[PDB]
Order: C-alpha cells, then sequence, then structure tokens
C-alpha cells in the first residue's frame, strides 16, 4: 500500500473515493456505502441511541501520507473543522522522509473502580484485601468466557484509601482487566458489579460506586516523529529557526495553561475525527487525553517537543487510548466497519497507536503554522 | 411549548418527528431535512474540511422535559452511545416537579494569548504594555467595527509574565474580548494578529504565538437543579438514602481523580451531543471543560452536589462554555440551523446556559443510576 496519493487534494469526491477503493481493493458494496447518502438504516440508528428523529452528517474524509511503523496506512476522519485533515496530511509527508511515525502501545488494560464507604479501619482492610487478592482475581473471571479465552480477563487488583473526605475514610479497589480489542466499560463495570459484595465480605463496608475510570494510564499508546531543518524552511525563516520556534511553542504550552488547553485540544482535532470514524466513545478519549495531561498538579502539554543531538526537531505523544474494534456503534455502524477495513487494523491497540500518530502530528502542524506566520 | 412528550420513547422515528413538527410549527421542508438522508449537500461537505470522499451519520436525537428559568426547550442531541437521551430526559423530568433547571451565564468573553519572547526585561515590559492598554485596546477594536456596533469588542489586556522556562524568559498577553455570538475564535485570532506590531514595539521583544486560549474561564455558564428525596425512593432504597449515596459519590470524585475523570466524562456525554448537533466544535468545548476542572491544582469534578436545609438534593454545574450561533458549521450545516430553531435560542449565551443544564442532568442521571441498582 501507498498512501500518498498524489493530486488526493484537488480530485473530486467521487475520484478520490474510486482511488481509495482502488488502492485498497474495496468492493462495490463498500464504495456504494460513501457514494450514496444514508448508509446508516434508520432502524439501525433507532437502535443506537434513544427518541431517535433522524440522522445528523458530518464530512467523512481521508488523511493521506501516514505511515506506522513502516507500514503505509490510510486514515479515516470525520470532523466539522477545516486544515486539520490538511494539516494532518503535510506533516504525515514530511514524517516520511525521516522513517514515518514510530508507536508502540501497553497491554489494553483498564481500571474498574469499587468504592467502599463506611469502614471504621480503611487501612487494615485494605490489607485483607490484597491478601485475598487471588480469589477476588478468580470470582472476577468467572463470568466472561468469551474474555477470557480470546486472552484477556482481570489481572491484578489495587487498593487505595482516600481517609481525609467530609463522608469519612474510602477505600477503593481497582480491578486491572485486560479487555482485548473493547474499549471495556461493560466489561469492567461487570467485574466490578460481580466482586462487589465478596469485597464487602472481607472489609465490612458498604460498596457504593462500582464503575470504570475513564483515566485509563495503564492503556497508554505512543508515537514518535522526526523532522528534519531542511524540511521546515520557509521563505521568511531558515529550518533552524522554526524548530526553535517550535520549541518556544512548546515551552509555553509545558508552562501555561491557557496554552496548553489549546495545544492539547489540537491534539484532540487530529485523534477525536478518527474515533468518530470508528464508531467509538470520543468523550471517554478525551476525559483521559486531559486528566491524563493534568496528572502532575499541572494542566501541561500531552506531547513533547525536542532537538536532538543531530539538531533534528523529534517528537513524542504519550497518552491514555481506550478503544475497540468490537462493541457498540464500531460493530454497527456500517461506515465504521468501513473505517476499520480501510484502516487495516488487527487489533484496537493498533487502532489506538494509529490514533495517537495522528494527534501527533496535527499538533505538529498546528505549532508549525503559528511558529511561522509572520507579524503583519 | 410544552416539552414534556408522553410516550415519545416509543413512537417510530418518522412519528416522533412528526410530533416534533407540530408542537414546533415546523414547516413541510424543515422536517424534509429529518425524514430523509442527505441534508449535508455534497458539494457544503467538500468545502468544510478537506480530502472528503462521502459523509458520516449520527443519530439525531431530542431529550425531553427539559426546562430552563421557566421555558420549557426541546434539545437535540446527536451521539452514537445509548442510555445518554433517556437519563437526561428523565432527569429532566425530576427537576421540573421542583421548578426545572436555573442558569445564568457571564458575558462571552474570550483570550487572544500574543506571545513575546527575546526580552531580557520581561516585567518592565509587562508595565509597559499596561501602560499604554488603552491605545492598545483602540488598535483591536479598530480591526471590527461591526462587532462593536453589535456590542461586543476588546474590553482588557492582561499580561502575564514567565520569567524562567527553560527557553528564556517570555511574556503573555491577553486580549480580553467579548465576542457576542460567536465562538469566537477567528475575530480574537484577528486582533491578536493587529495588536502584535504595536506590542513588538512597546516591548522591544519578539511576538511568537497570537491565538486564543479555549481555556474560555471568562466564558462561563451556571446551571442549579434541586431534587427532593421522595423523587429518588426506588423499591430497594429509601430517597434519603439514595441522596446520601449520591453526596458519597460526589465526595469520591472531589478527591480522586480515576473517579473525577468519569464523572466529568458523563457530564460531557450531555454537553458535547448538543455541541455536534449545532454544528459547533466539541474538541474546544472540550479542552476548556477538562482544564477548568484541574484550575486548583487537582483534577477535580466540575459539578457539585449538596444537601440543603431542607434535606433536599442540590446540584450545580459551572464552566467554560464557548459556543456560538454564527460561525463555521454551525451556519454552514443545514442541521445546526435546525438545531437552533428547535432550541429556539436568540444568544448564543443562551445555548450555553442549555448546554450545562444538560451536562447537569447527565451527571445527575449517572449518579443516581450508580448509587441506587448500578450502571448496569
Ligand atoms: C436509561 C434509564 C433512564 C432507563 O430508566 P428506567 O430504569 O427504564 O426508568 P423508566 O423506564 O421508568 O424511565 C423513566 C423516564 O426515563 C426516560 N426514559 C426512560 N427510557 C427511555 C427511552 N428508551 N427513551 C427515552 N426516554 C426514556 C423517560 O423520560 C421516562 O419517563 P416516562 O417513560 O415515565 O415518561 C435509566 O436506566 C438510567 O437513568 N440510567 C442512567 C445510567 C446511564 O446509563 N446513564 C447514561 C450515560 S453512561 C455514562 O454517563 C458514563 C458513566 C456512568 O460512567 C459516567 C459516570 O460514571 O459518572
Amino acid at each position: 500500500l501507498d498512501s500518498r496519493l498524489p493530486a488526493f487534494r484537488n480530485l473530486s469526491p467521487a475520484a478520490r473515493l474510486d482511488h481509495i477503493g482502488q488502492l485498497l481493493g474495496l468492493s462495490h458494496d463498500d464504495v456504494s456505502l460513501l457514494a450514496n447518502a444514508g448508509a446508516l438504516p434508520m432502524d439501525i440508528a433507532n437502535g443506537m441511541i434513544e427518541n431517535v428523529i433522524g440522522t445528523f452528517e458530518l464530512p467523512y474524509a481521508v488523511a493521506s501520507n501516514f505511515q506506522i511503523n513502516g507500514r503505509d496506512v490510510l486514515v479515516p476522519l470525520v470532523v466539522e473543522e477545516p486544515s486539520i485533515v490538511a494539516a494532518a496530511s503535510y506533516m504525515a509527508k514530511l514524517a516520511r522522509a525521516n522513517g514515518g511515525f514510530t508507536t508502540s502501545s501497553s497491554a489494553p488494560l483498564m481500571h474498574a473502580q469499587v468504592q467502599i464507604v463506611g469502614i471504621q479501619d480503611p487501612l487494615n482492610a485494605r490489607l485483607s484485601l490484597l491478601r485475598r487478592k487471588d480469589e477476588i482475581i478468580e470470582l472476577a473471571n468467572r463470568k466472561d468466557q468469551l474474555l477470557n479465552s480470546l486472552g484477556g480477563g482481570c489481572r491484578d487488583i489495587e487498593v487505595h484509601t482516600f481517609a481525609d473526605t467530609p463522608r469519612g475514610p474510602m477505600l477503593v479497589a481497582h480491578l486491572i482487566v485486560d479487555v482485548r480489542d473493547a474499549m471495556g466499560a461493560n466489561t469492567v463495570n461487570t467485574m466490578a458489579e460481580a466482586v462487589a459484595p465478596l469485597m464487602e465480605a472481607i472489609t465490612g463496608g458498604q460498596v457504593r460506586l462500582r464503575i470504570l475510570s475513564n483515566l485509563a494510564d495503564l492503556r497508554l499508546a505512543r508515537a514518535q516523529v522526526r523532522i528534519t531543518p531542511q524540511q521546515l524552511e520557509t521563505a521568511e525563516f531558515s529550518g533552524e529557526a522554526v524548530i526553535e520556534g517550535i520549541l518556544d511553542a512548546y515551552a509555553f504550552a509545558a508552562v501555561d495553561p491557557y496554552r496548553a488547553a489549546t495545544h492539547n485540544k489540537g491534539i484532540m482535532n487530529g485523534i477525536d475525527p478518527l474515533i468518530v470514524a470508528t464508531g467509538n466513545d470520543w468523550r471517554a478519549v478525551e476525559a483521559g487525553a486531559h486528566a491524563y495531561a493534568c496528572r502532575s498538579g499541572h494542566y501541561g502539554s500531552l506531547t513533547t517537543w525536542e532537538k536532538d543531538n543531530n539538531g533534528h526537531l523529534v517528537g513524542t505523544l504519550e497518552m491514555p487510548m481506550p478503544v475497540g474494534l468490537v462493541g457498540g456503534a464500531t460493530k454497527t455502524h456500517p461506515l465504521a466497519q468501513l473505517s476499520l477495513r480501510i484502516l487495516g487494523v488487527k487489533t484496537a491497540q493498533a487502532l489506538a497507536e494509529i490514533a495517537v500518530a495522528v494527534g501527533l502530528a496535527q499538533n505538529l502542524g498546528a505549532m508549525r503554522a503559528l511558529a511561522t506566520e509572520g507579524i503583519q
């Protein structure tokens, strides 16, 4: 696969769609999902959410030039805002010259929280739980046979205490669950509900919340990119001075939350449209991303930008990225299935890796434009 | 308008649409935009973002029972996830019994950032700017005579310094701009550009970034709700016990960022689909919401929950809410226009107020469920 797509931006939507279909070998049926409006049947839309009266369209695009660990990929994106697809594509083009994007990710581990109140001895109860870990882990894994046989399941438990709250001391257990190719909320909510009575028996507390955490900091995905000064040279500036201006923009986001919010918004301009294109939950991804940005107590940049010893501009993105290939709209929406076909992804973590590569490219594009814009 | 919609949940989408059209007095043409696929023509979609190959639908729904400052409203929502619309409607039904939602908002004030580097005397340069603030403000306002006629414009400037970054001292000016019914990005960006040469003259430094901040903490919208224990009573739980359980849930969110990220995600489940339905930029709203949530130096809850002197449950949501009635896809997308007609809003701050009421409702719905039978 060659994702360069020369001339794409100037082709008609039909000719774009034809080129995609040729490059990938999409069937006629696949192509007709995008050629004709209304690919989401109303009977399906009506079973997705409540009180449905119709459907709402956004444009569906493809970003070009992306390459992930040496493999070319085409990236579907659904969004209303201009410049995003272009910026991504152009930074992807530049990235290719130096090997594309390099990615990695954690195992697909999600937390389930079990909140326990009204214990007079929570610190002691925490050890009583930790001692009985294996028992709790076995109970968690009893019901979801499909998950286990696919090689997922509850791996471990950690327990936290919050002894100072206005509502008294709390204990909070986390089940740590490998959810394989799912986003995982239903899987872990189920397990949290299933172990709650047993934890209550061990601790003597009242269980309250039994619920996933969206701060999915054990489900991290990572991307890297490299850009050389020669690539960034403008009419106004040397490539070197552009790099320095990109580093200046980065330091500005790292110290000022007013800038960091905007900088990170730029990252999510790249990521959220992929999430939408694949039928995934963008509120989950957003909450994980921004909560992770302020894990230190200070709201900072999710990306890093540096100059290496060769003088090259090197960027990183590492962040929570809980996404699924199965479940909900990703299965039921015909175009979500088409997107996954276009992407070629075999695991949810592969989809996560593509996401962070696009977020990183979008951030770079935004910074480059802001740094190279002349003073009027 | 009566927003109650008896049996709406169980009508077909065609019947729900006909019913809305009758309540609102929508034209046959308006109803047609939802009764048929393809309300977003391809020529418009192709002009909205780059590399467009088609469109992508999500379901379009309406939440029922909402009442804001004593007026019933119907709330359009576009999203892929079940239970959101139902939960919002159900909590809105409860809220009606005690007066509905009560809302307010600030003026629609946005920050434009102007980053200045290369100054050995940033603290001095700050006072030189403030000494000449009236000129800077007059200059920003020459740039947009129409906004000023509409009753907006640059109101003030603030200046922040970061004298010790790893990239050297920086100074950052903020233009504080009343943007009326726009989200405002384009307006404030334009002003930042206009004042940049003047700030360079004053400070002797070099302007880098000129750009809005999405941390729109001078554009706050606020909602309140009240719920009695009688309303929350179940077969398994007294209403008083449910209220205690909700307060335990809130305290858990206030202390633990693992919980707060999820709690806040639930609020955004309510808000973002109204943002999408109105053609607004949901990445901006998200970034502002979650960055505001950590302004204290700890990532906490956007909502508050308390029990008043009567034993009643009272909740608040105050947050940044930068949305527009004009600008971008809000104008361009025929269904964004229709949403605004359904909502009946006459200013952007009115839309913002609706948004926080729906966010507050959604949070309440999640918590009520999590404190009683559980989410599953
Ligand atoms: C989903 C409900 C409301 C069902 O509720 P129910 O148990 O079926 O109660 P009901 O069936 O008697 O419904 C009563 C009212 O709910 C509304 N309603 C009820 N069903 C529908 C429907 N199909 N379509 C439209 N409206 C509906 C409707 O207004 C109805 O009034 P009535 O029928 O008496 O006039 C209930 O189970 C509930 O409130 N669940 C909330 C939990 C939830 O799933 N919230 C949604 C978002 S998930 C989320 O935010 C993530 C989370 C939870 O992790 C955030 C966090 O942790 O904080």
